[PDB]
């Protein structure tokens, strides 16, 4: 079994670093003063760097794989998305689920993620795609920590037994509760949707994640409630408020006042770029709005946000192949965080951000922690992002779980020419 | 030499087909019935799809690899970006340019390309990097047809002799004639820059490309003089307006009056994704606009639109690796041309609408024409874009010129299992 990951670099730090690995876990972390030689049990980093597993903190398994069936979302809105969904929905069967999420998960077990939390539909007396799933993430546990959120895709008071089936999906085992306030039938019921979600994520002591405020609508403010909630509750660690891309669209001084709640309540923010940019401003003709959420502000008071790649060929997005990278890069375009340093950082929105919006108690390049880390063949944060680099390796429980021999081009000019994309 | 390239698909075209190559050229093209076997003499493209080259219709080589020298474009606008090159045009050297320049162009090489537009800035007493792209395009004509366009980027009547040197460069050989309306010292400069312009082109016959409302003005409509001049000449197969960037604030009423002129004049538009939603929307709060121009909008009214990638490391930009289908990945998110269809018909934003951009005679894969194409290793537009796919293949008068063996990745299941991302 491995012993050592040598010659790598560590985003922040100077120099190379050698991790000792040992029954699964990371020992030790030492400096190396120059560059170590490969031998039997080490894993050379190639002066590559070495990171925490990629995580994906928003993803809809349940839906995965099935965009234009039946139909295909025209509009490219959310709201047809939803009616997209509905007549798919009708559709499911066990199988059908299991199949298509893991097709899903092992894009993402080759993209070096090892921790993703899946939205599933729970708007469906059945209950048949949250039933597949729960197998899923038995069978997936060996590679990737799988996170299920019950979500009321519906609403909670706007469906006919949605607190019920809310409450039933989590007495089957969903780890989060999850809300849609802004699509509930009036911002009444929106705010007494979430009173009832956190009630039971205090009931049986599991996480919350609310689809919030993902509307271009600048009276959506349903986030105030969560993080007060949150804060009354003493609870902020546990929480997090999906999308909020009616923030895009805030006067500037309410933005400040909620800032202010949103830093003390201590909850989590998840944007989606990829999908975000897509479903966002399909209402404006010109100029349009990019629709994403105060990220740039987030990170420079100091609050929780992460990126997640939301959809993967499914209602409301028809591309992707769950690559974090990928999103990061869109993310980091349409923030406008293109400073040398705000790009090179931006490793922490799919890496630390997103374990801490997931609330994870063993993550990090830490004496102590299971030996789950990556490696990108970059050299450092700015590089990996962008060349879009595949992950080398992924190591967990300190194996190989994962491998790319990267792509090899050559020019043929006076004399062939290997080309890095280098500098 | 290769004679044959077989089980090629094409775009908007069913099965497969062979392309036979004789001296140099395209002599036939012949449809498959089914799979061709291989054999000496004949490049398989192996049911991937086979398209002329890729084309890069705007590009700055002479401020390529410059980014954050001397300083950061801090603010991430283009006029700060245009004081942060002045510092660095100060600097230049023959060599320096010609280093630069090359360093970018082996990644076009590699990616596929081989036609460049690149604007050379020729407010420059010295002309500096004039003369040494006029060289660079002679050392890389085996690999790259280069056009080079005399850029006056501190203004024709702004900057001390602006008209003398514009018309120096022609006489050096430039093939394009620029002007940059929106940043002269006043509106009447900005028109009258446009007749001089004109005036240049018809003298010397080179074709015109124009850096036209580079800015979040709604008042910026330099454009109408562009497309009214090349209408009134008879010229608009041989005018480009790049940018448009303003048309994103116009009120609909006045873009519609104008689409039946821009139509009507027959000039080609380009748009450059990866900086335009970097530096346009920075004078926003929120809600932030796009600022793409109105690519939509052209392709439905037939107007001639295509992307090009405008810089790579420089003070406009931070990131790139001169690659296309990334350019051409986040004009279709930005401009919301998220429709299946839309989509697979993505790459003719980033070949043949671009070949037409720069008037080029000789392009496509056609009985006649120089056998200059490049295989993708995937079945359409579509899930080449999905999967940014590397170029398989680069063929030039019949000889490859650049080839990528793609990465190679496995997941350690209970099983190995090579993840390729197709479904
Ligand atoms: O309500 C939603 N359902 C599915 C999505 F992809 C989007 O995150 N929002
Ligand atoms: O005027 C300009 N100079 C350089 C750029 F990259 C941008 O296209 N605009
Ligand atoms: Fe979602
Ligand atoms: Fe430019």
């Amino acid at each position: 079994a491995l012993q050592t990951i040598i010659n790598a670099r560590l985003p922040g730090e100077e120099g190379l670093w050698q991790i000792h690995l040992q029954d699964g876990k990371i020992s030790a972390i030492d400096a190396q003063s120059g560059v170590m030689p490969i031998t039997e049990n080490s894993l050379d980093a190639e002066q590559g760097l070495v990171i925490p597993p990629f995580v994906e903190p928003h993803i809809h398994l349940d839906t995965t794989q099935t965009a234009g069936q039946p139909n295909w979302n025209q509009s490219g809105t959310l709201f047809e998305g939803i009616e997209r969904w509905a007549e798919r929905k009708a559709l499911l069967t066990h199988d059908d689920v299991k199949q298509r999420a893991w097709q899903t998960l092992k894009w993402q077990i080759a993209n070096g993620i090892q921790h993703v939390r899946t939205h599933v539909d729970v708007s469906d007396a059945t209950l048949t795609a949250l039933k597949a799933m729960l197998e899923v993430k038995q069978e997936v546990a060996p590679w990737i920590d799988l996170q299920i959120v019950a979500f009321p895709q519906e609403g909670i008071l706007s469906y006919p037994n949605g607190e019920a089936l809310l409450e039933e999906a989590l007495r089957l085992g969903a780890d989060v509760v999850g809300a849609i306030p802004h699509f509930e039938f009036t911002r009444e019921y929106g705010v007494e949707s979430l009173h009832k979600t956190f009630a039971l994520a205090q009931k049986y002591d599991r996480l919350i994640d609310v689809h919030c405020d993902e509307i271009d609508d600048e009276q959506s403010r349903f986030v105030e409630t969560v993080a007060a909630l949150a804060h009354h509750e003493g609870m902020g660690a546990r929480v997090t408020a999906s999308h909020t891309t009616a923030m895009h669209s805030y006067n500037g001084a309410y933005t400040s006042r909620l800032f202010r709640l949103l830093k003390m309540s201590g909850i989590n923010f998840v944007a989606n770029p990829l999908v975000n940019i897509h479903l966002q401003g399909r209402f404006d003709t010109y100029p349009k709005r990019r629709g994403i959420t105060r990220v740039k502000e987030m990170l420079e008071s100091g609050i929780n946000v992460c990126f997640g790649h939301d959809s993967v060929f499914d209602p409301w997005y028809p591309l992707g192949t769950a690559n974090m990278l990928q999103v990061l890069h869109m993310g980091l375009h349409v923030c406008q965080l293109m400073g040398y340093g705000q790009i090179n950082d931006g490793l922490n929105l799919i890496t630390h951000h997103s374990a801490r919006t997931l609330n994870l108690q063993d993550y990090g390049i830490a004496a102590g922690n299971s030996a789950n880390l990556i490696i990108l063949p970059a050299e450092n944060g700015f590089d990996a992002l962008r060349r879009q680099v595949p992950v080398r390796y992924s190591v967990r429980g300190g194996k190989v779980i994962a491998s790319t021999q990267p792509a090899q081009t050559t020019v043929y000019l006076e004399q062939p020419e290997a080309i890095d994309y280098k500098r």
